[PDB]
Order: structure tokens, then sequence, then C-alpha cells
């Protein structure tokens, strides 16, 4: 397998699209590998981790409770939304909504949560407050996935997303319990978690949130490490590629393989 940077370059050339990547030490924040780390990519569903960071902050401040039941209507369902659709009659707790948003990529759940944090503008304000002056959410579901070429709306950079995730998980911005909850939601991802585990060698920790969008947009924000420990934050985004979903997944996996085989740094 090529060196990580060489594999990232190869992936970009094969996808005929832009790849953005950062590998960051979780404990120290040190950048280990970076490719287009300051370039903008659509967040897609990956924004939902930051969203639930804002939710947990409100819980910590006493302005929210994970137990609080939110009741909604059929008109609030924006697409598929399998969990939200199932609990239409009885509602869902704020905690449940975050679980659905993060572990099952439920889009209606994300909108309901956005309505508790002051919408996209409220979430962007939260980001500015924690020192992220780059990441921005502008739209609700489902429009935030549009991924128009050169459109800055609903984008982050690999560097900013990695830094923000580290802040939310480790910095004491959130309480101990809230930090633990956000991590557990990522550990519990049902969309990609199990699949990734099925192809990871024994001993490799994974927690993640993935995203998909228009024009080949694809993304993953993850914690990864040997000896069953979350050693590193890895963020990979793809954009403006005509490639199949299958190849896009294969290329991201290929970058992961390169990281595993060249782990010591
Ligand atoms: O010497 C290291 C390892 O080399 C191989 O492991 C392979 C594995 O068989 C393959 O399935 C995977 O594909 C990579 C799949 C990664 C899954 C996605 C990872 C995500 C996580 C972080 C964000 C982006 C990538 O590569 C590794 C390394 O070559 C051997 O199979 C294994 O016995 C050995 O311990
Ligand atoms: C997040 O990246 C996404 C959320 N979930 C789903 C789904 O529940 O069907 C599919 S992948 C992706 C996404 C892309 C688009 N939407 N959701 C709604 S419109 C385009």
């Amino acid at each position: 397998s090529p060196q990580p940077l060489e594999q990232i370059k190869l992936s970009e050339s094969q996808l005929s699209g832009r790849v953005g990547m950062i590998e960051m030490d979780l404990a120290s924040g040190r950048t280990l590998t970076a490719w287009r780390a300051d370039e903008r990519f659509p967040m897609m569903s990956t924004f939902k981790v930051v969203l639930c960071g804002a939710v947990l902050a409100r819980v910590d401040a006493g302005d929210e409770q994970l137990e609080r039941k939110i009741h909604y209507r059929q008109q609030d369902l924006v697409d598929y939304s399998p969990v939200s659709e199932k609990h239409l009659a009885d509602g869902m707790t704020v905690g449940e909504l975050c679980a659905a948003a993060i572990t099952m990529s439920d889009n209606s759940a994300a909108n309901l949560l956005l309505a508790t944090v002051g919408g996209p503008a409220g979430l962007t304000a939260f980001l500015r407050q924690i020192g992220d002056n780059v990441t921005r959410l502008d739209r609700w579901e489902t429009e935030l996935n549009e991924a128009l070429p050169g459109d800055a709306r609903d984008t982050t950079t690999p560097a900013s997303m990695a830094a923000t995730l580290r802040k939310l998980l480790t910095s004491q911005r959130l309480s101990a319990r809230s930090q633990r909850q956000l991590l557990q939601w990522m550990v519990d991802d049902r969309v990609a978690g199990p699949l990734i585990r099925s192809v990871l060698p024994a001993g490799w920790f994974i927690a993640d949130k993935t995203g998909a969008g228009e024009r080949g947009a694809r993304g993953i924000v993850a914690l990864l490490g040997p000896n069953n420990k979350a050693e590193r934050i890895v963020v990979i985004y793809l954009r403006d590629t005509p490639a199949s979903m299958a190849e896009r997944n294969q290329q991201i996996a290929g970058i992961g393989a390169a990281l595993i085989e060249h782990w010591q740094r």
C-alpha cells in the first residue's frame, strides 16, 4: 500500500474529484497527515455531530434536557427518515433525536434538533463561540446536501472539522457526561460502523459519522486507533466526482488501509 499522502493523491486522480483529508492526534491536536485541509467541502450528514454538540451544550447550561420529548407532525418529515417516521404518534426525546441523527442519519431528526439550537444561524453561532471561524451551516434538511460547485454554504474544512470535533470531545467545553454521550453516539453508528469493523483488523477502534451528497459528495469524520483506543481523528471529504458510491467508499477505505499500514509517525 502507498504512503497515506500518495494514496490520497492516487484516490483524487482516480475519482476525478477533490479529496480533503486530515489525520490528527486526539490527545494533543497535532496534525500528522494533511491534504487540502484548509479547502472547503460540504458537510452533508457529518454536520449532525456538531449539531448534537450544540444540543449537549444547552443541556449542560440547563436550557435543555435529553429527556425532553418533542412532538412533531407528518409535515415535519423531510424525506425517508425511518426513525422519525416510526415515532410520529408518540414523539421522540431530544436524546433519541440525536441518536437517530447520528447513528441512523435521520434527516428529519436533524431538523427537529436544529429548531432547538436556533437553526443554522444558531449552530454557526455555537461554532464561532468555540473558536471555529470556518465551519458554517446555512440551510436546513434537505437543502444543505445540495453541494453546488464553489458554494460555501453548509461547508467545513478537514482542519476545522477535526479541531472542532477534538474540542467537543476533549476540551471541557462540554461536561464529562456530555462528552461521553457524544462519543457513544459516534461509537454506535449503525450506517457505516459495523461495515468498517468488518474490514478493520482486530484491535482497531472505530467511531464515526458519515455523509453523502450531490455531485459525488462523500464524507467521514472518525476516531481510529490500534489497541482498542481512539488515538486519532481522521476526517475525509470527497467532492465534485462522477464516481459510483461503491468506488467512493473503496477509495476512502484505501486511504484507511494506507493509514493502518503506515501508522507509526
Ligand atoms: O498489517 C496490518 C494489517 O494488514 C491487513 O489489514 C488490512 C485489511 O485486511 C483491510 O480490510 C483494510 O482495508 C481498509 C478498510 C478501512 C475501513 C475504513 C477506515 C476509515 C476509518 C477512519 C476514517 C477513514 C477510513 O486494510 C488493512 C490494512 O492494509 C491484514 O488483513 C491484517 O491481518 C493486518 O493486521
Ligand atoms: C447525510 O449525509 C445524508 C443523510 N441521510 C440519507 C437518508 O436518510 O436517505 C441519505 S445520505 C445523505 C443525504 C443526501 C441527501 N439527503 N440525505 C436528503 S437530499 C440529498
